[PDB]
């Protein structure tokens, strides 16, 4: 029923293919959790669905549709099943309307550095729901495997604004409420929707050309920033260029980051980075736009492999560092200072608090610098290229990636990424030949 997630097994419904969310969010007082919700799912299936199953944890449903008539429904612990009048078939399409309203849940799980879901602080409301957060605003099939493209038309008082993933097409404005609509035309998981509301100005830069590409540039400051929460001028675009030429085209229209005045880690929501002030660095900015490649178009198919994400984020570090003229192998021995005083576990993660520890930053870094001395700069960079293409719209998993390892650059290679991916070994550290 579930999509099986190995950490997190009761997340998603297997077989559900979201392919649109079109969601109407009404938020009367920015700053406090209640919320109000109308959202049109537009559900495709790998299999045969008698029910319609989305994670919800919090808000109450008030009514449901499905291809615009009234349909049977029940909303059950952390789980709304909508039955159909007959089966979701593959490669049909329906569209499953939900009236909802109420406070979202934050998920404090033991084992993660942040408590996922909708946050509420200093007259902000902002998603920062990664891994399994945005079940607390948004009906949905709440994993990483189910990507899916994003309208949302955020209704906000007059006295503030709202930001969320997506270019933004259309505000208006009626008795006192505004709404603001963006779309999201790139496919990414649900945690990677931004979405922001409260004390926001909306700042554009020039168009960045990658080639034949073109990338908007929009950054939105909230109000009350601490002095010097800026982002550099002439930095994103660089940073634009450096990533695209080892990655591929940048996968979405728009890039920038929404620096908000709270203290919190960064969240690589989709073309708009939820950047907190206190994260607002140069590496993180770096980070976060890796992320757009690994992680919003290159989506996880277990929780388990987050390393896929945040190993391949944090090597693009040591990449960008490289072509600022800095020491890469350098930045590579800082990362096994701190795995050696630490222990060893595989890559794939087996327990909730490893999926976003040290080893699955560093080590998963560690293991792609491993690979790319093996074979050197050209394969290795012909590699990162055929990964994000082998990997766009299909789940990325370790046993894939040693696979197209196996595939594309051969045996020794594979086994230099085994050693790192597998064995419970920390093995010596990557230096050049
Ligand atoms: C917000 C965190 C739990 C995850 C985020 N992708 C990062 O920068 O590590
Ligand atoms: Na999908
Ligand atoms: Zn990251």
């Amino acid at each position: 029923q579930s999509v099986g997630d190995s950490i997190f097994p009761s997340l998603g419904q297997r077989g559900l293919d979201v392919q649109h969310y079109d969601l109407h969010l009404t938020v009367p007082r920015p700053g406090e959790p209640h919320l109000s919700g109308d959202v049109t799912l537009t559900v495709g299936a790998r299999e045969p669905l008698s029910r319609i199953v989305l994670d919800l944890l919090g808000p109450r449903v008030s009514a449901a549709q499905w291809n615009g008539q009234r349909v049977r429904w029940v909303q059950t612990a952390q789980k709304v099943e909508v039955t159909l009048p007959r089966p979701l078939r593959p490669g049909e399409t329906g569209r499953l309307r939900l009236i909802y309203a109420g406070t979202p849940e934050l998920s404090g799980d033991p084992g993660l550095p942040i408590r996922p879901g909708w946050q509420n602080e200093a007259g902000l409301s902002y998603s920062l729901s990664e891994p399994h957060g945005t079940r607390g605003f948004l009906p949905c099939n709440d994993h990483p495997s189910d990507p899916a493209t994003f309208t949302v038309r955020v209704t906000v008082p007059a006295s503030a604004s709202a930001a969320a993933s997506g270019l933004f097409t259309t505000q208006t404005e009626r008795n006192g409420l505004k709404t603001l609509t963006f779309t999201q035309r790139v496919p990414v998981p649900t945690y990677a929707l931004g979405l922001i509301v409260g004390p926001l100005e909306r700042r554009t830069a020039p168009d960045v050309q990658l080639g034949t590409q073109t990338v908007h540039r929009r950054d939105i400051y909230a109000a009350g920033l601490p002095a010097g929460t800026t982002v550099p001028e002439g930095e994103t675009a660089r940073m634009l260029r450096v990533l695209s030429d080892w990655f591929g085209p940048y996968p979405d229209e728009v890039y920038g980051v929404a620096l908000l005045p709270v203290r919190q880690l960064a969240l690589e929501t989709a073309g708009l980075t939820t950047m907190p002030a206190t994260s607002n660095r140069e590496r993180v900015r770096l980070h976060a736009l890796a992320h757009q490649w690994f992680g919003d178009q290159v989506t996880l198919a277990d929780w388990a492999d987050t390393w896929l994400s945040e190993g391949f984020a944090t090597y693009a570090e040591l990449l960008w560092a490289e072509s600022q003229g800095e020491d890469g192998q350098a930045m590579a021995a800082d990362w096994y200072a701190r795995l050696s005083v630490l222990p060893s576990r595989p890559l794939r993660a087996t327990r909730e608090e490893e999926i976003f520890d040290a080893s699955a930053y560093f080590r998963g870094a560690l293991a792609l610098h491993a690979l790319r001395l093996k074979v050197g700069d050209a394969a290795f960079g012909q590699f990162l290229h055929s990964y994000v293409k082998t990997f766009t719209g299909r789940p990325v998993s370790t046993t894939a990636l040693l696979t197209l390892v196996k595939t594309q650059l051969g045996a020794e290679a594979e086994q230099t990424l085994r050693v790192w991916v597998e064995g419970r070994t920390l093995p010596p550290l990557p230096e050049p030949v």
